[PDB]
């Protein structure tokens, strides 16, 4: 009853009846973070997202919160300083999301110029730690001799190995970070509508005072009045600005594509995130990263033109990434045939982040990275509060976003294990396996409680376990799942990181969702056909010649 | 009687009668440092220098021992690490030479791209300190607001001023560092001859086993046999190698010229070394540095061709440097007319330092910087010992150059003031003004004692004070002064940093030296004519149109 299709319909109607203080365009991490800070400050807030929440770039990143340690090679210390400081801030407000996962960075001497050597990587990590106040911490950096490295990863290229550095950085489920931000703002009374696209502006003089939005489920278009409209559409930032035709819009964005590939862990069983120069002397570094029972690689950097909602993996990208990986791991012999899942996204690159008011009144928050996200929203709020005070003489609350914990993260950021262990008991008590109880505690954090409540008093959907049925029900009832892909792709890691177990639950999931919505056989068939398209896409069936 | 023209004549003869274990070519800081380590290890050592000691690049530097903090902008941490570590090592073995003189580095925002800003300069200085183990020290870095900077230097460009950083680095009298190295090696029994040029090699098969050297005072050429010959001729490194004609000698050096200009302090009274971007956006930084009662600027960087012994200041160099200085100090209005002294030198640039054995057996130690000098000689000794052991089965002592104190520096590197204060008393007791006693204590360190002894039992030369006569006598008797320029230029700061008091003692100095040597009226006139040439050169009389 909290955040579902019904809630959405309520919000759609409410947004047409009352003038909002702020209308947000874009339901990615940027807009999600602004929405959370606005609602918590006591501001009539609305947010429209044409796709599912996080379906943009916020669910296509490398899935970590890091500080960009490579930028220290050119001495961009302020950029690196701001980012690593936010690393701990985000951990503090979303303890169940970003988790510490020390990086292993091997150095070679037989591949030409490198980002670091044995000596400079040590200095780099010490500075990295200093800027992050990690220097004393247990996550304090250190180095490893070639032998010690080969211990952790005996399949790594031995030729040229000079050793490695091990420093702290965070693995992070980006889609979840966005959703569990959205859910907070909702809990704080904001109107949040997915599947709604901004398609034109409402004007008073030359000033924007609302938007024409198309309900993408009914195709009906409504008017939404608002005192302030802020554009947080990521790589779509210019397309939204260009809805206004007053003057030549100078482009502020120039998005590049990056892809990622997933393989079963056994084929390349890195025990921890591994980062290194490509060996191609192209000025790039690539990862190999464990997640559940897979490792995944990227990434990739190409100029892009075309559909922004569905960027695709090309054989050029696969050749490059697999060329890099097989060079670094001489005996893994990985090919397209081993790829279980994949994904591609567009970087919202400027020309870090930018906050602008344009002549027509439109506010735009662009660029940046997921890690910077709540620092970006803070700047936006500072200006939004000022503008509300100025132009509408309306006062608002001052909050401390660095301490405002999002949905499911309302617990001591220092006690993740104790909180998971404690919640895992309630789950076993709700009637679930200890394994599933723990996974759910760690994944949804505090929200696991609600999931367990639903598990205790419900009958599992046909073809699904009680644990799985509880999660799906929760997603449908409190995470605005509208399509099976939202759930299998975005609310969970089924598609990307559990592909070998997807086929067993795919249909049962669609059945239960179509059941919950009361779909026609027409709609259920349309939804099914679409899911298959998304799966075939991630599976790279076309590149495999299937 | 210790180190004079007589000593030199003795060495010239000894070098023709006994086969040396090592013959060094070049009496700059590099060869001086190798000579000190060789002799202290118990190695029959000889060194020939065609000019006066340090008359090469070692007396034409910016006269400081620093770590090249600018190199941190490109993250060359190992290069910067080695240098700043040696900073303290050299201070420890020559406590009377290099002294701490915190740098003031102002930052501007209105001159385009800069090496640092307010934020990065702080990070840079903290790293600089860390690498040097200065972090806790009283010399720990810090920043200053524009106002605080304007306090120290009210004549600095105020427009664009964002503040400044203050970190530790050392002022250093390079010529003295070289001489007080030479004097140690002498004291440890090495043969050291100035005014002697290596002009060809002595061969056994295709192997060098000595050199033909020309006594530049008599023009007689002698043969010197040696088991090992090492080339430490700075920017002259290729010219020495090319004495052998066996094959196409690929150039390893490519020297560039840099100049410095001196003005009376009153015209630009920086209270401490000041370093900044030129504002020209040429990727360069310039100093303004106090020394005695002047400030001096540089420096400069031009490809060079011509006579290596006498590189000259050009109006192009003066225009550039004065353009930079007047831009940084809007109201100083400095022109050539205000220049009291100047000097130019050639950087021994490779293509840091290099140690090679070539096919004909010649050893070459090139590149580097004054600060690296004893670390460079250590590497050279490691190889020289090995070679002596190998090819001649001769064993040698192992010494710790990081703790071997040079001439006049045999005291606790932590007690400079107490040592100066204590020595200043002996000088007053020897019959000298307290001012002169202190200056002499600080300048010659422990050697001041000998100077005072000579002052107590001698009559001042005509036209010179007792203090001045004692120094000159010491230079002649124990610092191998052969020409007035050695003394006025190199043993002391008369020419460069006391130009307004030179004319009063110039003639009296020549008289006393000609007297001490028993010059003909022919020679004294030749020496006089030459000194005038050197003075006219530093005075830039030709550029001034005089
Ligand atoms: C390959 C790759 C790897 C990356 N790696 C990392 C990393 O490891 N760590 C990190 O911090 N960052 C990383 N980044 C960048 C980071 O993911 C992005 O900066 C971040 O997700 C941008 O968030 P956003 O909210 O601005 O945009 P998005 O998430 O793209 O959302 C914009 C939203 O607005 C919607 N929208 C567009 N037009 C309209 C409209 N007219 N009406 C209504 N809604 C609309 C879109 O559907 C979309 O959901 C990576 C990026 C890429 C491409
Ligand atoms: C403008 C400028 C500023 C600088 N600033 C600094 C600084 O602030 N700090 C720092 O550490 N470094 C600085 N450097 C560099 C530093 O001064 C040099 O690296 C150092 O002095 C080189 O010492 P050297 O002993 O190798 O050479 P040199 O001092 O040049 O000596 C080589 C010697 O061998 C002699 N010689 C040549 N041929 C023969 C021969 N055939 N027979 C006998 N003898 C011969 C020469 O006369 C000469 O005395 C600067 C250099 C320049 C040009």
């Amino acid at each position: 009853c909290m955040f579902s299709n019904k809630t959405r319909q309520d919000s759609i109607q409410k947004m047409q009846q009352e003038e909002l203080d702020l209308l947000i365009i874009g339901g990615g991490i940027t807009g999600a973070g602004v929405a959370v800070q606005a609602a918590a400050s006591g501001i009539k807030t609305g947010l429209i997202e044409m796709q599912d929440f996080a379906e943009g770039t916020s669910s296509r990143s490398t899935k970590l919160v890091h500080g960009g340690i490579r930028y220290l090679k050119t001495f961009d210390v302020e950029v690196v300083a701001d980012t690593v400081g936010e690393r701990a801030v985000v951990q503090g407000i979303a303890p169940h999301i970003p988790k510490p996962d020390p990086m292993l960075l091997p150095i070679y001497e037989d591949e030409g110029a490198t980002t670091f050597n044995m000596f400079s990587v040590k200095v780099a990590m010490d500075l990295y730690d200093k800027l992050a106040n990690v220097t004393g911490t247990k996550y304090e950096n250190y180095t490893l001799t070639p032998e010690e490295v080969l211990e952790r990863e005996p399949f790594l290229k031995k030729e040229g190995l000079k050793g490695a550095g091990v420093y702290l950085d965070f693995r992070n489920n980006d889609a979840r970070l966005v959703i569990d931000n959205i859910k907070k703002a909702a809990e704080d009374g904001a109107y949040l509508v997915s599947k709604m696209k901004a398609v034109g502006f409402l004007y008073e003089g030359d000033q924007i005072v609302g938007v024409k939005a198309r309900d993408l489920l009914t195709d009906e278009v409504i008017e939404i009045k608002a005192k302030l409209v802020i554009n947080t559409s990521g790589p779509w930032v210019d397309k939204v600005r260009n809805l206004n035709f007053t003057r030549p819009v100078s482009p502020k964005m120039r998005p590049t594509k990056g892809i990622h590939l997933v393989v079963d862990a056994k084929k390349l069983p890195v025990p921890q995130p591994t980062y290194f120069d490509t060996g191609k002397q192209d000025g790039r570094m690539v990862f190999a990263i464990p997640r559940e029972n897979k490792t995944y690689f990227g990434t990739t950097d190409t100029d892009y033109q075309g559909d922004f909602t569905d960027p695709k993996v090309t054989q050029e990208d696969v050749d490059y990434l697999l060329d890099v990986i097989n060079h670094r791991y001489p005996e893994a012999n990985i090919t397209l045939a081993d790829i279980e899942a994949s994904w591609a996204g567009l970087r919202p690159l400027l020309i870090g982040s930018s906050l602008e008011r344009e002549p027509d009144g439109l506010l735009t928050l662009s660029g940046g990275k997921i890690t910077d996200y709540r620092k970006m929203a803070e700047g936006a709020l500072r200006l939004i509060r000022q503008l509300l005070k100025e132009e509408y003489g309306i006062e608002t609350k001052e909050i401390d976003s660095k301490k405002y914990q999002i949905s499911g993260g309302n617990f001591d950021p220092t006690k993740l294990e104790e909180t998971v262990t404690e919640l895992a008991k309630e789950g076993v008590a709700a009637g679930l396996e200890e394994e599933d109880a723990t996974y759910i505690a760690d994944f949804y954090g505090t929200n696991a409680r609600r999931i367990f409540e639903l598990a205790k008093e419900m009958a599992p959907y046909p073809g699904l376990s009680l644990a799985e049925s509880a999660r799906l029900r929760y997603g449908l009832e409190e995470e605005m799942v509208l399509a099976p892909g939202d759930y299998l792709i975005r609310r969970t890691n089924h598609l990307l990181f559990e592909r070998d177990q997807l086929d067993e639950i795919k249909q049962p999931v669609i059945d239960a969702i179509a059941e919950y919505f009361g779909w026609t056989e027409e709609e259920k068939a349309q939804q099914t056909k679409r899911l298959e398209a998304l799966i075939a896409e991630s599976d790279l069936r076309e590149l495999k010649g299937e």
